[PDB]
């Protein structure tokens, strides 16, 4: 058994199945997906912080942003909805009347995910789930439906991994004044033993329900309750043995380390598992705003899983669904996307482990990622080179053996000096469809 | 920004405004202003404490009198309300029907007082505001009226700086013992927390509500919630710098320091802004039973006053108001004839600074205290003298002019030894009304 | 960069190195290895607890049965070297005399070790460096000499890693009183602030001097220090990322667990790094008193490593050296035995990895332990099997080749039922040689 | 009496001495200024955190830059006085030969300055006073004398305060890993109880011996002796209520805030009291690598001074002597230059209090400054206006008399819009100095 103790916690692990998925869904959906709007600024780690929670991208702060009168949010609120339209009234309007749970859990499938996390209370404090500890929740209002329980076994009949998003450090249900410089989280928080025991309890009720394989916190644990994570872990741990945690608890423990947009992202192997996570635009909760100008193409979402993999990551793309439960074309076709190279380069990705380096380039600039299966190295080209002659620099092989992933052809190589030179027919490079990718051995 | 920890809100001080308005007003006032009854024993320091609690002179104290059998006090109510009238049930009978806001806060300004004070939960954990962590409130029961609100709006209409008292280290609704001797403080309180959550809520939303010039904690804050008040102190800086905290939190930070009656009076300038505070009788709560005798007269005011602002203080005297909404003639008598002082001598009282010394005496016993704006010294008798040949002991003047406050009249002077002697002539002497005050430059 | 935080540190895991190399040599020499008697009693964790410190078997812990009157320590003593010869005059006979590091080094490596860990300070308190906290040490006392920096130099050159041991929990340079029952641990320790920062300028002298590779305390960090191991562990780490430390700390952090003897031995995988140490005999420091009775044989050493890395864990086996610096015959034979073995069977040992399960048994009782090495599972039996018909219990494979591991040769196999059904022909079972080892692809 | 702990210890504000001083001299000087070596790479907070510690323009920080092996430091000190040469040596080489107490005194009250602060002991752990808690200090080494208690009382008799510097923070004579990055200060510290004990030995010391009118503590207090400060503080204060604290303790209580070159410069007033301090130079120790294209000339350091003092700060001007005791003509003669400078102008500085505001501009970019002194407000422009109409931006008086300072002489003013007019004559402005200075009344 796990005891109450970080030393003895120590002992789990990240679960080998979160190691060798590599891709997660991310869903942030709540009644501000009913207003879904933001000014889409830029990215996390781009904005200067003295500006970001008055121009806020993340749609998922709207009550923070209308908290700051005079803040686009507050501006765009009053003409829309009106001066005396309380956010918490959005509970009223989240009606969830286009959900179908085992259709998302189908597209998630078909875009190549493993495993599925959805938001199960964000920072606003609204529970999609029936907690008996408040009533500010999906079974009492707006859906009046149990979406963290529909979803979960949704999820689950597609055979992935199902997982819980729970703010944990943030709660304006607990606050009054809106966070709008860095340094108010500091103080502007729940603070009370009363909040320690209400998301204890709550964590403890989504372990309960739903068993998940991912708890996965935001914002930190309030401090007073930082000790009941010990208890909390390993409760979990005894019933879940492959469940998992995240690094955003302020605790000696963690599974699993994360970076968001630019904040904590690698430049290269980092010696732990981690996970990226991002939206597939600017914002996670769903944004009007922005369109496919804000958001990653399908080409640059591949890019990007496959840096994250080559690294040692896993990638948590989020999705930001309507109100109606529907979820916006753009970010449908770029998941589809996403999936349909999967289809074809999946081998080169799930069940992988790192190599000795992570990356290398071509000649004339073209990015080179690896990832490993026992004696299968993996080179893949973020991108199509156009002539055969293919000159990677500062990169040997001794395997003796180079074939084209795709096809099985084996190629010709050698190294020359301190590079590795390769000739790859044209009929080939045209069969790939986004990357080039090699298989030595 | 002030950050939440005690080396960042050190930071700040008592604020200007503060420092200058020398004399406050408090209000105690509650349901225990219905039954108004206490015996006048005497004043704190001089009764002796084992048998302070006893026979109680603060009348806002009946609860606790009432749960001692065979205290005066229980006589008393079971012979007027009866045995079976629980104390709670004046909250019934306090109805404030002759409660007018506006007329309070002028006589307080016409008192001559910069800022006001009333008790928002004394020790009975009756909260005079529609508080939402509680039904033992106002706007629930007796006046169903925001008494808080309505007298804060009234007092800053009068231009008058508004602050908050709050009972944090007792809360008669956590206990059901009374505190018979000063060792029963040690353990007879809350103790839960539960209790340090709600003291927190409550004064947290005292601040989001009127946001108040003076957070003036009473008994102590429970110490679970100690660690708290990093945070409320910073939350209250960030909303209103120029707020302010007095010293009875029991933690690093405090804006200026207290004394009540004889406890904690500094014999001379004590080195950091306080304030001294009394009632114009022995109670702070409104008691039936005491008359003139019990009181100050309006000279012994103003030597009051005069004396705690020599030395650096403000002086925070306490009116306690009739269950109706009513001062008491004593009451409002005394503090026009403070208000009517203070019209004509004002100039060496507000926005006054100590000086070298505080005191000094004349050759017959008359004691004088100083107080400075910048060049100008104002010497201020306890009294007025009968000849008009003044000799005060251990002064030397190296000012060369000494002028008549009222009238400006230019006098004659000379250092004579240790002494200085100086003539007013007994038509000046006539003109000034309880005290002879000159102005050296 | 790791910092000082628990959260931070975890960050850290148990080098690759330490996890490939399976098989280590501790070595427990010093100033008891000169008397070199105990009373080999039995196994800990199979003699009784109550008996035990009276009849120590861990001829190591000579000075604490000394201090027990009439133990039979005590009497050997009185009877060999007198009542007025103090423990500490074993310093000065201590004279490494014939002590060659590069012979000790050469022998480990033949054995089949990667790594060293000799007894730098043990509960005795006598370091076997010239340390500069304490002149009871190896280079001002007995050897004359850097035994540890020596060995150190040695081991390097020799290929091997180098780690160092240190007793933090105990030093009986400050106690007086010897341990008698297990409950004694929990009093008698040093204690003192003073200690606390002698163990933590120890180690880091230690870091600083000879960077080891492995940081093996024992007997858990004084209390007063453990806050202290944040920054050692950071410090360490910083210089060497490829260094480890074990689990004896008492503190959040470790990167790998120990048993030793029968004491926290795992019957099944039990999912992170440890390691498993014990002495040839029943005692670390050299015993006069044990014979081969006393030891395990070459046979046993070959099915205690083959157990041990079938559950993921290391050997540490323990070599207790003379005083005059040679080890004993019966201890080089049986790590010569085991050196060959790993000669021959090496690649089923080093760099391998748990399989799904680690233990079976044929039908006749023989015990079976897996490796794996990718695609290659090894299967190795706890001994030879007799007839060339084996039956495996409760196995089925789906590898459709099974060879023989020393000849390479393809084995006939099929399922039968919940049964795995193998001959081997009688040529190939007569050329293993304390092991059956067969590979499954 | 001040109690141990911070609540009673907030009783003690900055003294007014302190307040009203408004200038000091910092000398930094130890065996560093022997080899009196750095790189003036530029000032701190306009270089690089990452490139900082490896080209330190503080040449006080000689042995932590030699001890990063190929630092410029590393090689210069090889190539000067060999690898054979340890950084303590210099201990041996510092003579002080023509140092003269009562010379830097004079010079001290002759540039202006009110208070004197030497380094008793910087980061090398080297003592400038016979301490008994370790030999490595100037009576037993080097100058063979009492630097600290010499210069104590030769300061004192020229009439000025003396303070203290110690590097509680950090003693190299502890840790053996030089400082490379920022984050190395998080661990790579002293530690240990022993150390806690002797910084709070040697503080007791200081203020036994010297009774110091200011403790400067510098890098933070040991974790471990934090709580101590609550006693020493109180101890210091009951026997030297006008001594006075910075804020490096890192615990509740200061007296004034500190800010170095760039870090925590603040841009406005900030509110409490603070003080400026950074070297003439880029060095604090001395540095013969600077030259005057490094330092700052007359007029800068008026502007400096000036600056600081309307935001309500004191300057704290560091001096670096050389290993033989004298100050460098290009220091002596910048303190000369300023000392000329307060003796015409010192009214508006010295005893002022800031003003409203502290700042203002011309029309055309010339900077100004205001102080006050009751009804006086001194307007200092930092340099000397070309024209006689001079117009303040943003900027009206209700003074009805505006004075040219130097001269006396009433000038001619109005308020034109939101700006101020004054027409200073050509005669007036070639009276001043270095700034134009105007009183307004
Ligand atoms: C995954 C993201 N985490 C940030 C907190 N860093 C949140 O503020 C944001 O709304 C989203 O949940
Ligand atoms: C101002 C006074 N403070 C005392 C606590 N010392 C109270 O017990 C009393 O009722 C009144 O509020
Ligand atoms: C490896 C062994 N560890 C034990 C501590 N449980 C020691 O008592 C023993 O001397 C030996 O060092
Ligand atoms: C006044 C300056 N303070 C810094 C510490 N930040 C020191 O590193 C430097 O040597 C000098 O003493």
């Amino acid at each position: 058994r796990y005891k109450p103790d970080w030393e003895s916690l120590r002992e789990h692990t990240v679960p080998k199945w979160f190691d060798k998925a590599k891709f997660g869904i991310f869903i942030h959906w709540g009644i501000y997906s009913v207003p879904g709007w933001a000014t889409p600024t830029g990215e996390l780690g781009k904005v200067p912080m003295d500006a970001w929670f008055f121009q806020n991208p993340y749609a998922e702060w709207y009550e923070n942003s209308l908290r700051i009168k005079e803040s686009p949010t507050w501006e765009y609120h009053v003409k829309t909805y009106g001066e005396n339209f309380e956010y918490e009234k959005f509970a009223d309007l989240f009606t969830a009347e286009k959900w179908d749970p085992q259709e998302w859990a189908d597209l998630f499938k078909k875009a190549g995910a493993k495993y599925v996390i959805p938001t199960t209370k964000h920072h606003d404090g609204f529970c999609l789930w029936g907690t008996k500890y408040t009533d500010f929740n999906s079974v009492k209002r707006g859906p009046k439906r149990d979406l963290v329980g529909d979803l979960a076994k949704a999820v689950r009949e597609a055979g992935l991994r199902f997982g819980v998003y729970y703010s944990g450090g943030l709660d304006w249900r607990f606050t009054t004044e809106p966070i709008r410089y860095p340094e108010d989280l500091s103080y502007i928080r729940p603070n009370t033993y009363e909040y320690a025991d209400y998301a204890y309890k709550q964590v403890m009720e989504l372990v309960d329900l739903y068993l998940p394989d991912v708890l996965w916190n935001d914002m930190g644990w309030p401090e007073k309750g930082k000790e009941d994570l010990k208890y909390l872990f390993a409760y979990y741990y005894n019933k879940h043995p492959e469940g998992s945690v995240n690094d955003r608890w302020g605790v000696p423990h963690w599974d699993f380390k994360t970076a968001e947009y630019h904040v904590n992202y690698p430049g290269d192997l980092p010696g732990y598992k981690w996970e990226f996570t991002r939206g597939i635009g600017l914002s996670f909760g769903y944004n009007r705003n922005e369109g496919p100008e804000h958001m990653l193409s399908v080409e640059q979402l591949v890019y990007t899983l496959v840096d994250v993999v080559s690294k040692g990551g896993n990638l948590l793309l989020n999705v930001g669904p309507k109100g109606d439960g529907t979820i916006p074309d753009l970010q449908k076709e770029r998941l589809l996307g996403l999936g349909e190279w999967l289809r074809k380069y999946g081998d080169a990705i799930y069940g992988t482990s790192v190599w000795e380096r992570c990356c290398a380039k071509t000649e004339d600039g073209t990015e080179i990622r690896f990832t490993r299966k026992c004696n299968r190295i993996f080179v893949i080209f973020l991108g199509i080179p156009t002539g055969e002659k293919i000159v990677i620099e500062d990169l040997n092989l001794s395997a003796g053996t180079v074939r084209h992933f795709l096809t099985g052809e084996r190629l010709s190589f050698k190294n020359v000096g301190k590079n590795l030179e390769i000739t790859v027919p044209k009929k080939l490079l045209e069969t790939d469809s986004i990357t080039l990718v090699l298989e030595a051995v």
